[PDB]
């Protein structure tokens, strides 16, 4: 594992009353972030949790101390978020002392170029844009896969690599609001009013704002990180996020039919997908498995698929994803077609089908 | 640094729907000024920048919360001004919420007595009037060395202390305009129609304001202050803004047969240094670094460097420079004088010699 | 707040070089008034004084752009005049671009059926008359009661609601010449003779017209609304203004025997109040808050209370004064009972009483 010893610092990125991030490199295309006063003494359980929910896309722990009883029950109650191209990058976390220049927790990562914020100042292309949608749906459903909700997806804390300024590769970050917890997955009982909900936000889904308290009573959070997307999706297709502003919608009581219409550049299937996404009911919302295949089945399906007409056969489909395999063995359109078939598994990419033939 | 905590609050200076700004003192001669809804989520990144722009002369920052990525992206994008006593003094910037009695942003400012246009509602001496276009001179100066524009000069926001009301001190404020991009300084590329000019305004240069949109198509801003000066110039020798009034001249429009003869109780020099400036193609004017010259040396040179005669040598002009040093080791013209010999390259004051003999 | 959005234009009412007028509803019972170049760059402070000063009754302010300095200075030295129902209802006031259809200010009015000189073109009721003098009365009431004085009533600009015509309601408007000042209230500082005393015009108080400058040299403008009430008051009463026409009396000449006689229609008491009114010296006039008490005894006391008769009790009056509570739980006769009501005070009641007894 890689610990301060083998990397050299360089410039702050950002300074703080809580942290400090440094730009970072071994022997500056690293960030080393540094939270302080990770000690049951400096600070209460609430706030170690989060420091340490920060940790959950890691690749690699490392720690000099013996790990106390609170930092064991911690590690040993989490869910683990494997490695995804639009997932952040985390290549280690240490502990360690302020000497080497409070114990202090330290995340080393990639630095990105700039957040989705920053990119969309200019309007992208119109292709551009539904390869970010593509990947972001795509970094959704693989949290939901493994039982782990961001609860603060936003602008902001989307990071983007543009290195061919045309098709950016995106990554979900800033994981310190996540749940990712083995005991409960995505189900979280609801007992008190003062309990960690996520960011408290203009984003959380309607079905976690709404909710009132009680005896099981539980938040469901297994399409609500989905619920953001849509939300995020507006300011991709370069509207205002309808859930930001002075003149604003709020989760808990924006009807259906006070959203704006999307631009006529982007197409009828996707507007219908961001249409399901912000609905109100998560029952009525697809699975993020199905909804990042529709995003995919959009980009690289054969026409005939997506045009009214259409035979779809289950030896055909495995044709297709076979084609597919061989296609990618630009960097972007690869990422997302590996990360798509990766978990292609033939019942939802059917569904997926189904759904855009309905849609039309 | 200096947060709430330090600072005792007074009368409200000034009350309104985007914020107020609070007198205040340390344990009442500072400024408190406070911006609602410094948050991504209650407003958009156009008028969150134009509010952290006005925080680009700021000595100190501080920051209570784990900095959002806008507001890292923001603060590493951002050129900063130095201190200079021609600037408004910024002591701190600090972010924090509307309790401490909305996420505001706060300023603490000195406070200064009046603009100057309200100096100027009595007519003042000759001297002090070239005092004030030196201090103004000397202000654009430095931000031009630092790759900055402020963009919206003009008599309202130039403020004045005056003790010593025989010479005061000016300073340039209200940054909320400003350019001040690390990435392409002075240079702006401008592709769409509805971008961000600067104050879309009277004393936008001709250089700006005449500009029509395209593929770089860059709007270069390095002389464009300068062209501000000089309309102001007149407001400081007792006349009217050439470019205010209902009779008005247009900065787009303007010959420069237009513009009205200045009292012949201003130097025959300085009559035509504001010539210059208000010169519609920004080659013909001077560099800011000369114009600012041209002032220092009308005021402080020895008096056979100003009339026709006159031998200037390499070794003189530093001995002069030297004395001038000694001289100052009447508090506006120390200050003057300080800012001069800092920023003085005998390059420059040569030019500036050059500028004046070819003049009479 | 109301802004322009949130209303739909008709017709315009008036048309000028400086502004307009245009009929206006929510979605034409309002009027926008717009007055254009609010901006210190395309007029001079005197004429955005006057601008703003109009603003004085306004009952919500909006402002889309961050305040210059010069409206922040206006703001802050601004006397607010509540509302009122004699005085004009202006529900917003904003600023905002000559587009949307200069910066330019906008005023939302209730739009009024006519003037006072239009309504008296045919002759009214005797009762009718004294309704209208008293609501006269009480909107200067008001005004002096927050430090404001109009300075400029006249029968053009007393503006009426003509639903019920036997009796009208009547508000002041027009207040671009008011003085509303925080720092002097009604006393203001008079050191050179150009400058602004109010409309320079027939109906100023003697003790203003005849006041030679100096230093302090003051101006009392305390009683001096009132003094021009009663030269309306023959115009409420079928006469000419004896202040009016081309056989004139001047307010600096005029001796107190040179104002002919009223009519014997309107009651003996009701003469004399107009007759004291109009005395030159304001010491012997009757405080605001008297004088309106006067009108209100007139139509409402006791008869007991106005024949010579009389025992007054200070639990009697208290009692009247909860009959009249009572009595009000005919629109105009409603609003002025409870505008007397709304400022009786015990005191002022009775001076009222007593100096009708005395004026017989
Ligand atoms: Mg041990
Ligand atoms: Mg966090
Ligand atoms: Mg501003």
């Amino acid at each position: 594992p890689i610990t301060l010893n083998d990397l050299s610092l360089g410039k702050p990125i950002a300074k703080g009353t809580n942290g400090v991030v440094y730009s970072a490199k071994v022997k500056y295309p690293f960030a080393l972030k540094m939270m302080f006063n990770y000690d049951i003494q400096e600070n209460s359980m609430e706030i170690l949790k989060a420091m340490y929910r920060e940790t959950v896309p890691a690749r690699m722990y490392y720690s000099n101390h013996d790990l106390n009883n609170w930092e064991i029950e911690l590690a040993n109650r989490r869910k683990h978020l494997p490695p995804h191209p639009n997932i952040v990058a985390i290549f280690s976390v240490f502990t360690d002392l302020y000497p080497a220049a409070n114990m202090s927790l330290f995340l080393l990562m990639k630095r990105y170029d700039c957040n989705l914020q920053s990119f969309l100042s200019t309007a992208p292309s119109t292709r551009t844009s539904l390869l970010l949608l593509a990947q972001l749906l795509e970094g959704v459903a693989h949290m939901t896969a493994h039982g782990i909700a961001h609860r603060d997806l936003k602008s902001d804390n989307l990071l983007l690599d543009t290195s061919e300024p045309e098709s950016p590769i995106l990554v979900i970050s800033d994981f310190g609001c996540c749940l990712a917890d083995k005991t409960n997955g995505l189900s979280l009982p609801y007992t008190s009013y003062e309990m960690d909900k996520g960011g408290n936000t203009a984003l959380m889904a309607p079905e976690i704002i709404c909710q009132k308290p009680g005896t099981f009573s539980v938040l469901n959070y297994s399409k609500a990180d989905l619920w953001a997307v849509g939300a995020i999706a507006y300011e991709i297709f370069n509207c205002h996020n309808p859930f930001y502003g002075p003149s604003r919608l709020k989760n808990f009581n924006y009807k259906e039919g006070d959203l704006p219409k999307l631009p006529d550049e982007v197409p009828t299937v996707i507007q219908a997908l961001v249409a399901n996404l912000l609905k109100r009911n998560p029952n009525k919302r697809l699975d993020p498995e199905v909804a990042a295949n529709v995003c995919q089945l959009f980009l690289w399906a054969p026409s005939t698929w997506l045009k009214p007409g259409k035979v779809p056969t289950s030896g055909e489909i495995l044709q297709w994803l076979l084609s597919l395999t061989t296609k990618v063995l630009t960097y972007p359109e690869y990422l997302l077609i590996s990360s798509f078939l990766c978990r292609a598994k033939l019942a939802n990419v059917r569904n997926a089908l189904h759904w855009i033939q309905e849609n039309l």
